């Protein structure tokens, strides 16, 4: 795959911006207990996942910019650009494990649940949402594009955090209120929490790191990208409770953590006053028996059906929208996505 | 005073600044109910301060322009480059005050303490951070200072950050260990945590907005500020046990909160073993008869003469930096500043 080959030379790059970000004690030891804290946050929140945002930046700038153009210094940049991603992933992680008292993330502890870390997570995570501008300046000062990568970034996190805004105001700890989860402040969660940043902000880095900077050209790729961002949230509630542990690698915990999902949406659009109750009663429960009571109603409004018929015209809708604003960009550059994300 | 007047327009300015970042929502009624959020976030913690640090973007910013340059845009720019200063300012307020689990600030209960908001203040903690950005962008985009002033707020709130890295690694909630408490220690915390974003900050933008980008400039101004930013601190420490509440409007409880003092890093430096063993028996206690035992200690110690001793040399230091390194600058403006803080 184009990213099982990249991702070795991606994260052995790790190494290298880890240096970077922790040398400016080099000039300054002053600050040098503070600089180590730092390289601990950075190897403890920045590992572990599957770097598929990261990888989306440097498999896109090797299909948006000529093979002669790729030399050592931009592909340098490339994989930068593409870890200045995963470390705004990072920042939003330890963050909102946090804010929603997780206790573990991608198999291990959450940071801000280890010995001796706690609250003191808010500062780290603030850390590691500095440390991309600080890659930024250290890497692109002198490029073109400099200014719109900042902008970018700057413009994810705000969308980003505007869609966390909304999806605790929507599942407030303490309202199972299924009153406000509705099909439209589904998707407005999905595009602004989960969207822009995972799939937008990759393709749009590269995209301006290969020279296109157009407004039409952005609009377009956003228009493809936000809707595949809606397809992946969507499968991904689907296979937090249909979806098979040993396959997904994850165990889920949507009902039991009375989230938004898309299953209960639609289960609230396809149900009887008498099977609504049913759900109020069994929706962010932690018994097992009230879960599966939960599972129960969604198969028997035939929900896994729902999906599939879901999937099949979310997938002939973005081949249309790739047909239509993909140029004047390589087709490719979407179509490998949809591959990763549909099945 | 130069700020008393000028106060008021400044005040007024802020209803301005919180209609352009809730107008965003006229075209996406979908993040209505954030964008409401966000406006009470504002209104809470961006209001209630004294404004120093926002007044004195404004206040720099006249004595550095031409009369005649100060026109209507110039100086609404000014008074929104000055309120992005105070949402700085409020976005470390409402992160700090949850990391240290403070009970109220300016008096009010701390945001995150207010009834449903709990910690999901981070996430509005990090909303403050992401308006600076937008009110550069839409008010400053087409300004040759643009990108000077973008940088300039993202490293004075990675060097807030790790100033805060240090001061949460020097004084653990859980480890009263005073020998972490040493004088480099204090200097490199205030130094990074508080000197460079309140005062360095504040008068760096208006250099830029008035066209002095010069690195060299930058470099003397920072000389002069960071020194200034240090007494102030020192001074703050002093009076927060020996200053009359009367007066400086605030109870002190640095003693209570085993907080790396000004004052408790000269008591080390001047105790004998067992004066030490008082202060390492009676430090980051509630009991109001230990706090006092500290207090005794510290007079015992002739610490308010060390202080006034300290005062009257950092004054002609600071007077020496201004006459060596002010220039091209007014005088005035550093000038100004001192006068505010020494007394
Ligand atoms: C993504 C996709 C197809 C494209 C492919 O061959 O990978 S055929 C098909 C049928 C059902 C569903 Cl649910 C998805 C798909
Ligand atoms: C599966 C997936 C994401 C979800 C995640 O890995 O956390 S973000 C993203 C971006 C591009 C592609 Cl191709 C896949 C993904
Ligand atoms: C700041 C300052 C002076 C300058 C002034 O007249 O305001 S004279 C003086 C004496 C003692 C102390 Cl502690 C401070 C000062
Ligand atoms: C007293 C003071 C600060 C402390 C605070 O108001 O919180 S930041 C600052 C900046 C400039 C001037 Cl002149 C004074 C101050």
């Amino acid at each position: 795959d184009v990213y099982a080959q990249e991702k070795q030379d991606f994260v052995q790059h790790f190494s290298q911006i880890v240096r970077v970000l922790t040398e400016d004690e080099m000039g300054h030891p002053e600050i040098g207990d503070a600089i180590a804290r730092l390289k601990e946050v950075l190897e403890y929140n920045a590992i572990g996942g599957k770097y598929n945002r990261g990888l989306t930046v440097v498999v896109a700038f090797r299909e948006l910019v000529e093979p002669r153009k790729q030399d050592a210094d931009s592909l340098q940049r490339a994989w930068t650009v593409g870890w200045c991603v995963e470390l705004l992933q990072a920042f939003f992680l330890v963050a909102d494990d946090i804010m929603d008292s997780s206790l573990t993330r991608r198999g291990q502890i959450c940071w801000y649940q280890k010995p001796g870390v706690g609250l003191d997570a808010i500062n780290d995570a603030n850390l590691l949402e500095a440390c991309i501008y600080r890659l930024l300046k250290l890497y692109c000062r002198e490029q073109p594009y400099y200014l719109n990568l900042i902008e970018l970034f700057l413009q994810s996190s705000y969308q980003t955090e505007i869609g966390q805004t909304l999806d605790l105001l929507t599942a407030p700890q303490g309202n199972v209120d299924l009153v406000r989860f509705t099909e439209k402040r589904y998707k407005s969660i999905v595009k602004y929490k989960t969207a822009f940043y995972s799939f937008y902000l990759p393709i749009a880095a590269a995209m301006y790191m290969a020279g296109i900077d157009g407004e039409k050209e952005h609009a377009n790729a956003k228009k493809i990208l936000l809707e595949m961002g809606e397809f992946f949230q969507i499968q991904d509630d689907y296979l937090d409770l249909f979806g098979d542990p040993s396959v997904t690698g994850k165990i889920g915990t949507d009902i039991q953590d009375n989230k938004c999902s898309w299953l209960v949406v639609q289960c609230l659009q396809r149900a009887t006053p008498e099977q609504y109750q049913i759900l109020k009663e069994n929706y962010g429960q932690k018994e097992a028996e009230k879960v599966a009571r939960v599972k129960a109603l969604y198969e028997e409004l035939d929900l896994p059906a729902v999906f599939l018929q879901y999937e099949e015209d979310s997938y002939s809708h973005i081949m249309a929208l790739i047909e239509q604003y993909a140029a004047p960009l390589p087709p490719a550059v979407f179509l490998g996505l949809a591959r990763k994300i549909y099945k």
